[PDB]
């Protein structure tokens, strides 16, 4: 079982440095952005990581929420990303769920983040290139020291 301890304001970025953003279908993205271009789009850039307590410690738990229409939080539901109407809960019941990932430093970096599925082991948030968009993803890990599941957390410390 989760418990909720608190709730941060963040900026995620992939290894290309492009910030994760919704666009107006709701779809999470990737596009560059200088401190100006993230400024002016702060509902669709800003996301709020909830960091929660587990019974069965196996990676940092959190959720991600963003401020749009209304709140809605990040679900891997059927190994298939998107953002749900909903607010990160204060208790989730189960040793998975669909808007739980664990949060894990890469052991090559001290910035680089990885985000695997609590519900879908092995399974990770990616930034994956359709056509001429870079879409947020979920996947299994292609090879070993693969980038597109690598992320930054900006968080300002």
């Amino acid at each position: 079982y989760f418990g909720k301890l608190e709730s941060k304001l963040s900026v995620i970025r992939n290894l290309n440095d492009q910030v994760l953003f919704i666009d107006q279908g709701n779809r999470p993205l990737f596009e560059d952005m200088t401190d100006s271009d993230c400024r002016d789009n702060a509902p669709r850039t800003i996301f709020i990581i909830s960091m929660y307590k587990d019974s069965q410690p196996r990676g940092m738990a959190v959720t991600i929420s963003v401020k749009c229409e209304k709140i809605s939080t990040l679900s891997c539901e059927n190994k298939i990303i998107s953002f749900k109407e909903m607010n990160p809960p204060d208790n989730i019941k189960d040793t998975k769920s669909d808007i739980i990932f664990f949060q894990r430093s890469v052991p090559g970096h001290d910035n680089k983040m990885q985000f695997e599925s609590s519900s879908y082991e092995g399974y990770f948030l990616a930034c994956e290139k359709e056509r001429d968009l870079f879409k947020l993803i979920l996947k299994k890990e292609d090879e070993l020291g693969d980038r597109s599941i690598m992320f930054t957390v900006q968080n300002e410390d």
